[PDB]
């Protein structure tokens, strides 16, 4: 006798499981156990994806509801599962939308002479380096403070809160709600501060006392912040961090983006798709009984929709595993979702990393990894695989 199948299947994000295609092959949509003990539906293949994600009465906001199956624990309260729907039913969506693209005048500069910077003290520094902790994360750490118009020496500190705030996790995590309740202490301090007047945080300050406003909760404004930081730093930062390694691990590759950074929105796309930072499938809660391929899945039922089973499918990506850069598909992958809750980030993620590989490539052409890869270190019961140093040499 042998368990229900567990997920996650690997830390690991360098490779993808041979058991991903034999599931999606064999049982598109089938049971699972989450790390709460908790069943759940885990769907793997890309139509059965989509249909989940398009549907909405396949919840993310019931998935908060007490007494669900839960795939980890809330590091959240409650109401904030809901997030882009309370800042939507504020009418503060356009606004929140319009201030996190990539398109603010000197944004793009200013990514590029941070990722320089940093790059530079690399050199000066000498091989080995850390390409998580001392490019990518700061990287995305500085470019969410300039997002959010909030002071870069604070950047440190809330980065800091996210190795919690975002594990994923069989029980209530005691110090997220600490870090929690101080970053909205934080964030509720600079909407009150008269310095803060560009950015996100500048532009929610202001629509704070904008009568339109007036009955939206100081709470909301501060959530949003704390919310779009985080989402938007470690999503940004891992992302980068697993890409570099994909990158790194294709020298051929690498050299083509190096002699045509023309190239690098293509390459960014492709290495956006074979994507495996998020950790764990989205989880969606059934609010009625609903026909997934051979399951009828039924209210009140978790939903586990797996980015790499879409992404890797070769019913609709042919040769999966493979960086293609004339594919006639290329932004339908699911790294960013798809649907109600599609991401609001996605070309202000795709500037990141695009930006940062241009420079790393332009920077250290030679770049390659310092240790063997199977001695890179992958964060456990975390909702993104990332390793916890990345040791290169140029
Ligand atoms: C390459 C980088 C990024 C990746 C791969 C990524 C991925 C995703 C995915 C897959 C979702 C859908 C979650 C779901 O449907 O359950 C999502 C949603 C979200 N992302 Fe991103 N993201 C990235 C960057 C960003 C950035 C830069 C921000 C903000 C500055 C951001 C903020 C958010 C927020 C707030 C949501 C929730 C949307 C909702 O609930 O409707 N993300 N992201």
């Amino acid at each position: 006798a042998t368990v229900l199948l567990e997920v996650p299947f690997s830390a690991r994000g360098d490779r993808i499981p041979d058991a991903v295609a034999e599931l999606r092959t064999r049982e598109p949509i089938r049971k699972v156990r989450t790390i709460t003990g908790a069943e759940a539906w885990l769907v793997s293949s890309y139509a059965l994806c989509t249909q989940v994600l398009e549907d909405r009465r396949f919840s993310m906001k019931e998935t908060a509801a007490a007494g669900a199956p839960r795939l980890n624990a809330l590091t959240v309260p409650p109401e904030v599962v809901n997030n882009m729907g309370n800042i939507a039913d504020a009418g503060l969506r356009k606004a929140v939308m319009k201030a996190i693209t990539p398109k603010a005048p000197g944004l793009e500069q200013f990514l590029r002479d941070t990722a320089n910077s940093l790059l530079d003290n690399l050199i000066t520094e000498g091989a080995p380096a850390d390409l998580r902790n001392d490019f990518a994360d700061p990287l995305a750490t500085a470019l969410h403070c300039k997002v959010l118009g909030i002071p870069q020496e604070d950047g440190p500190k809330l980065f800091r809160s996210l190795s919690i705030a975002f594990m994923s996790s069989a029980d209530p995590i005691p110090a997220a709600k600490i870090n929690w309740d101080r970053d909205i202490e934080y964030m509720a301090g600079i909407l009150e501060n008269p310095n803060i007047t560009t950015g996100l945080m500048g532009e929610l300050s202001r629509l704070r006392k904008d009568p339109a406003y007036s009955h939206v909760s100081d709470e909301l404004f501060a959530t949003i912040g704390v919310t779009f930081f985080g989402a938007g730093v470690i999503s940004t930062g891992s992302f980068l961090t697993t890409a570099l390694i994909s990158l790194i691990q294709r020298p051929q590759l690498r050299n083509l983006l190096h002699e045509k950074p023309e190239l690098i929105p293509a390459g960014v796309e492709e290495l956006l798709r074979i994507n495996l930072s998020f950790a764990d499938g989205l989880p969606r809660l059934a609010t009625a009984d609903i026909q997934v391929g051979d399951v009828l899945v039924r209210k009140g039922e978790l939903v586990l929709v797996l980015l790499e089973g879409a992404n890797f499918d070769p019913e609709h990506f042919p040769n999966p595993g493979s960086i293609e850069l004339d594919r006639p598909n290329p932004t339908s992958h699911l790294a960013f979702g798809r649907g109600q809750h599609f991401c609001p980030g996605s070309a202000l993620g795709r500037r990141h990393a695009q930006i940062g590989i241009e420079a790393l490539l332009k920077k250290m052409p030679g770049v390659d990894l310092a240790v063997p890869i199977d001695q890179l270190v992958w964060r456990t019961r975390f909702q993104r695989r990332i390793p916890e140093r990345l040791p290169v040499l140029w």
